DNA sequence: AAAAAAAGAGTTGACACCCGGGCGAATCCCTGCTATAATGGGAGCTGTCACGGATGC
């Protein structure tokens, strides 16, 4: 799917979500969608 | 099963500034006054008709 090319901070869900995503060092949505509940 | 904080709000002083209103100064517009003698004017058709009307005796 072409949606994976978009960055993780391209949806602006919330401030805490952006903070934890930046702390996790994620650039693509695939690494976040793969981890369902373990890494979350 | 409990219990406090980055944001989210809410302000509180602390500059940075940006046209406005005066203070100047430098400079525009008006108006009148000049003392020998000045003394009637320059284009323009004029190589279309024909009609339809307005004056005159």
């Amino acid at each position: 799917n072409p949606a994976l090319l978009k960055k993780v901070d391209e949806l602006e869900l919330s401030v805490r979500s952006a903070n934890c995503l930046k702390n996790d060092n994620i650039v693509y949505i695939g690494d976040l969608i793969q981890k369902t509940e373990a890494e979350m």
